[PDB]
């Protein structure tokens, strides 16, 4: 119909092969991979710091700052070729504390009341995320074991970056989206095999623009 087209990888030799393929172009300089490197080593508490002060860094320690300020110029120079689909999961916690503990049910499946209630309140609507955002080129075993999954639908041009390489701790085929980015929930619904959420959601972009 009207609906854009997004690639999926489906073979991780070739997803890998793509993804070392854009890095090869990247040009990073020695300090944004550092910066890369050290994200991958501290994510929680960055992305915590960053959801905490609402994207404001002026308070973090200097050392952070600078880390953060490479980290956000570096995708001037990490940009996906093709319309892509990435990958992440999430707990509860993710759709708010309210959920935290009321999403599923003592046997693994999850409640579809709640469900109910998460629909109300994300689907159609944008949401901001103050943190940056791992992903993966693929559904990795990384997930498979959180009750949330999220296809992010992001267009070419858009600001991405396939650090797989670049870090001994970044996640399989990790392709990394920059923070205070906003997307838009298209789609909720249960897997199909013994209940899961799996949200489908287009990538608008970045508030987070240096140069």
């Amino acid at each position: 119909a009207y609906s854009n087209t997004y690639q999926e990888f489906t073979n991780i030799d070739q997803a890998k092969a793509w993804g070392n393929a854009q890095y090869k172009k990247y040009g990073l300089s020695k300090s944004e991979k550092e910066a890369i490197v050290s994200y991958t080593k501290s994510a929680s508490e960055i992305n915590g710091k960053l959801r905490q002060n609402k994207g404001v860094i002026n308070g973090f320690p200097s050392n952070l700052i600078k880390q953060v300020e490479l980290l956000d110029k570096s995708f001037n120079k990490m940009k996906t070729p093709e319309n892509i689909m990435l990958f992440r999961g999430d707990d509860p916690a993710y759709l708010g504390t309210e959920f935290q503990n009321t999403l599923l049910n003592s046997n693994g499946t999850i409640n579809k009341t709640a469900f109910e209630k998460a629909k109300a309140k994300f689907l159609n609507k944008d949401r901001l995320e103050y943190g940056y955002i791992s992903t993966s080129l693929m559904n990795v075993s990384q997930f498979a074991g959180r009750p949330i999954i999220t296809k992010f639908k992001v267009a070419k041009g858009s600001k991405a970056g396939y650090i797989d390489p670049i870090s001994a701790f970044a996640g399989q085929l990790e392709m990394l989206l920059p923070r205070h980015s906003t997307y838009h929930i298209d789609d909720m619904r249960l897997s199909s095999d013994g209940k899961q959420i799996i949200i489908t959601a287009t990538m608008m972009g970045t508030a987070i623009n240096p140069k």
